[PDB]
C-alpha cells in the first residue's frame, strides 16, 4: 500500500492545521498522524498530542527523515524501510517519543 491509503496519513497538511485536527480535546494522548515536513524537503513529520505537565494539551512534531538509499527515521540508530513500519513501531513504544502513537487522528 502507498502511504496515501493509511488513514493517518495526511500529506501537504500544513503543521497549523495538523494542531487543529490534534488538538481536539476529545482525542486520547498519542493521537498522530504522519505528514510532509513544510521545512525539511523531502522529509516527514509524525505529529503526535500529549498532555504536557506544564503545557496541558500539546502537540508535538517529531522529524522523519527520509534516506535517498531506502529507509525513514526519527534518529539514526533506528531506521525503517517505510512510514508503515515506523508507525507500527513507535504504536507499541514511545522509545523516546513524549507518548506511544495510539489514536489514528480523526477528521472533522
Ligand atoms: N520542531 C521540532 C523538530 C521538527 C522540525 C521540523 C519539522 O517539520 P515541520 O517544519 O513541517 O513541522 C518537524 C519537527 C522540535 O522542536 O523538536
Amino acid at each position: 500500500d502507498s502511504i496515501q491509503a493509511e488513514e493517518w496519513y495526511f500529506g501537504k497538511i500544513t503543521r497549523r492545521e495538523s494542531e487543529r485536527l490534534l488538538l481536539n480535546a476529545e482525542n486520547p494522548r498519542g493521537t498522530f498522524l504522519v505528514r510532509e515536513s513544510e521545512t525539511v524537503k523531502g522529509a516527514y513529520a509524525l505529529s503526535v498530542s500529549d498532555f504536557d505537565n506544564a503545557k496541558g494539551l500539546n502537540v508535538k512534531h517529531y522529524l522523519i527523515r527520509k534516506l535517498d538509499s531506502g529507509g525513514f527515521y526519527i534518529t539514526s540508530r533506528t531506521q525503517f524501510n517505510s512510514l508503515q513500519q515506523l508507525v507500527a513501531y513507535y504504536s507499541k513504544h514511545a522509545d523516546g517519543l513524549c507518548h506511544r502513537l495510539t489514536t489514528v487522528c480523526p477528521t472533522s
